[PDB]
């Protein structure tokens, strides 16, 4: 399949071959903080991200991704709202056309400039990642907001990658990558069961959707804009936006770690 966002392919056209877009768990959502309940059950974050699982950095022609080996358990998130040990698989970042919008979750009616998403499977009920994305509790994922601010010393390592991978297919060795980080100082989050916010769709993840932004520049920002959602020797289109709109919430709860 040819999945995207440009006008022909995008998330309103996803239905045709992904009929799951259309169900009751679809990620992701608007956060309307005034509709949050504090969950006192709910545990801190307990996050090991050793710096060389990172592997890889390539284009998917949807997003960056940055490939880690989860073959071994070096990287591993546990707590907060799940059971056992979640293996870290991926990240990826989301943004749009503007700095004035871009982030998948919104919050409070507002939309920030991109969103991280960690990307994390079930280990201990699960052999693969492949087989996680399956089932309501194999995967869960992290999402931290990007607000545009000071340039960030931690998001320079994959911008000063970018050019390298411009085109889709195109990868590039990535490692000693500090993801840790790379995340806010505070860990609370909201939390809520959803999907995979791009085709398959698949209604498999706990969102983990971190409260604190960390920032961006705009100058950052704008090179994952020059970013090609083609090959090389295709026509080229840029990757201008690849965030997917809030989904009914369809009676699920929002809860939140913090108060
Ligand atoms: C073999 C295989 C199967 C599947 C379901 N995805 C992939 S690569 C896509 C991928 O890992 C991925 C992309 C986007 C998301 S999101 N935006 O965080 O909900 C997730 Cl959870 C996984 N590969
Ligand atoms: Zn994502």
């Amino acid at each position: 399949l040819s999945w995207g966002y440009r006008e022909h392919n995008g998330p309103i056209h996803w239905k045709e071959f992904f009929p799951i877009a259309d169900g009751d768990q679809q990620s992701p959502i608007e956060i309307k903080t005034k509709e949050v309940k504090y969950d006192s059950s709910l545990r801190p974050l307990s996050i090991k991200y050793d710096p060389s699982s990172a592997k890889i950095i390539s284009n998917s022609g949807h997003s960056f991704n940055v490939d880690f080996d989860d073959t071994e358990n070096k990287s591993v998130l546990r707590g907060g709202p799940l059971t056992g040990s979640y293996r870290l698989r991926q990240v990826h970042l989301h943004w749009g056309s503007a700095d004035d919008h871009g982030s998948e979750h919104i919050v409070d009616g507002v939309s920030y400039a991109a969103e991280l998403h960690v990307v994390h499977w079930n280990s201990d009920k699960y052999p693969s990642f492949v087989e996680a994305a399956h089932e309501p509790d194999g995967l869960a994922v992290l999402g931290v907001f990007l607000q545009i601010g000071e340039p960030n010393s931690q998001l320079q390592k994959i911008t000063d990658t970018l050019d390298s991978i411009k085109e889709k297919g195109k990868q590039t060795r990535f490692t000693n990558f500090d993801l840790l980080s790379l995340l806010p100082p505070s860990w609370d989050y909201w939390t809520y069961p959803g999907s995979l916010t791009v085709p398959p769709l698949l209604e498999s993840v706990t969102w983990i959707v971190l409260k604190q932004p960390i920032n961006i520049s705009s100058q950052q920002l704008a090179k994952f804009r020059s970013l090609l959602c083609t090959a090389e020797g295709e026509a080229a289109a840029f990757l201008v936006s690849n965030h997917r709109p809030p989904q009914p919430l369809k009676g699920r709860k929002v809860r939140a770690s913090f108060h």
